[PDB]
């Protein structure tokens, strides 16, 4: 609680602030791209398909 | 819907585009040759018959 050690609560808003930067780089990618499917990581049973389909 | 990597609404304006192009192409054609059936992919059966009866 009250040490100059450590500090848990910066942890947790170090945390949330990554958080808040990868849905960020996210929107960011689908934004760039125009798909929210751009890559086998976004989700790949439908990238499958739609590399078949096209 | 709002995408940037394709529209269907401007893909269906040009069928429908390409669809009075080939009725005017098929017009200047029947107006050039003053023949309703000036050849055998016109209809087949009416132009043997004409064909033969000339």
């Amino acid at each position: 609680l009250n040490s100059i050690n450590t500090n848990p609560g910066a942890l947790l808003a170090l945390q949330n602030l990554n958080s808040t930067n990868t849905e960020l780089a996210a929107t960011q990618g689908r934004i760039n791209t125009g798909k929210k499917v751009a890559n086998a990581k976004d989700n790949g049973a439908i990238w499958s398909m739609a590399k078949m389909q096209s």
